[PDB]
């Protein structure tokens, strides 16, 4: 049921080094490392376990941009990167320069993606995020999404990837334009945690639940608590949003995953 | 799973008219109706569906104190009362003066309580909160608590009380002194919602999760979101804590129980 089997620390993947934001995008354009480095530091200090790295829309060679981003980050912080790209050569270039064990963001359940990314994860001992979708489109239902999760699991397994290395992303969509999905995504998270022993892990791109809604921060933290209750293991999220992290910390203590003390808000951040 | 079967509005039971607080207690001592009336109004305005009414520790006749509290409240607001007392004569006196359909807070799973309160609920067409405990003591486990819930259900049913009228309180304890319980209480809520069709309802005395902890408000709202995700139907809670109510509102929209609009924080309060 809802009593978690494990007590692994919730994995926070800082979202901020993503060329969808203008500051990163203009850092990349200028080849200016300072914003990248400042954000790397800031997210590390706030408790991030991994840093998401996304080139954003560029007409430059994504391979060189990813390499630069990964080396620039890891020059100033001792964290691993969650390499976030639609381009597999870009991911592979990042993996070759990366120090320590990375995370790949992401493969879809599309056979020819799975066929490309899972060998990569295996080759470079990276974790890998699988998204519950494919070209047929956005799955509707928890049943749909769970079918794709099983497929991901079966492929991961056939490549020899441990379940501890595989993070299924059940695809949260914004609650204003796609409200009904949010509760289907909670039920998917719950079902994913049943599909193997050890279980696959689960992750969300959290800030998607609120894109273009009012009070994003309230919506983000409310859903993060719901999803953690459902069995979520990781999120790509705004680790600079102290209310958010305070909510996750509080949820993690309430799920008896870390032993209470009065300074748990600080402790959770150190773990 | 976690996709709720219904879409009933979450039931908020204002906690504040309780002689554990000094102001109420001294209002009762003085027979001064103004604080009672102000708090009744304030909780109504904030969205309460029911108002909890608890005499607190008194050496006066609890029967007269309850009657006075219920009439004083219902003179100024059109809400029902959740009559909160260890004394069955006090509850019955309140029921006789009460306008509309009340709620009884509470019976335990102790046979001789059940034997007294369930007839009362049936006689006066009141809802009734059943607590998962008995004299053997504080149940440890979700399994323990669920056994007591089943017992409550079986007794309710033998008295002819509909499941829609029966709110099982799975007994949340403070996370600093009894951390492990909080996740057992979530799993109990989930199991209670399986025990009949229609299901019994569930309720928590929410503010118990944080008694004598720091930042009670953060702990209270975090657990309320977790419990709602698990299938909670009602809470006795601080409806004057706008952050709390904002969290519940947000959870209720994320559970697809009320259709999103941009002003849902206001709408949820009107429903």
């Amino acid at each position: 049921g809802l009593v978690p089997r494990g007590s692994h620390m919730f994995i926070m993947i800082g979202e901020r080094i993503n060329g969808m934001f203008k500051d990163i995008r203009e850092a990349i354009l200028n080849k200016d490392p300072r914003p990248i480095q400042e954000w790397a530091r800031r997210q590390a200090e706030k408790g991030a376990h991994y840093l998401d790295v996304n080139t954003g829309p560029t007409a430059d060679d994504p391979v060189r941009v990813m390499e630069w981003l990964v080396k620039t980050i890891q020059e100033v912080v001792d964290l691993p990167c969650c390499l976030d790209s639609t381009n597999p050569d870009a991911i592979e270039a990042g993996l070759k320069v990366h120090r320590g064990h990375a995370m790949i963001n992401s493969t879809s359940a599309d056979q020819w993606k799975m066929d490309i990314f899972f060998p990569m994860a295996k080759k470079y001992e990276a974790a890998i995020i699988g998204l519950t979708m494919n070209e047929k489109g956005v799955p509707k239902d928890a049943n749909d999404r769970s079918q794709l999760a099983m497929e991901l699991v079966a492929n991961a397994d056939a490549h020899g990837i441990p379940m501890t290395e595989l993070y299924i992303d059940p695809l949260i969509l914004p609650v204003n334009v796609a409200q009904e999905h949010a509760v289907e995504v909670l039920e998917t998270i719950r079902q994913i945690k049943l599909m193997a022993n050890p279980a696959p892990r689960t992750v969300l791109g959290l800030s998607n639940v609120s894109q273009k809604c009012p009070d994003r921060p309230l919506i983000n933290r409310t859903y993060l608590v719901m999803a953690m209750t459902a069995g979520l293991d990781a999120a790509i999220m705004d680790v600079d949003d102290d209310a958010l992290v305070d909510a996750a910390a509080t949820a993690h203590i309430l799920l008896n995953k870390e032993i209470y003390c009065d300074s748990y808000l600080k402790t959770f951040r150190q773990k």
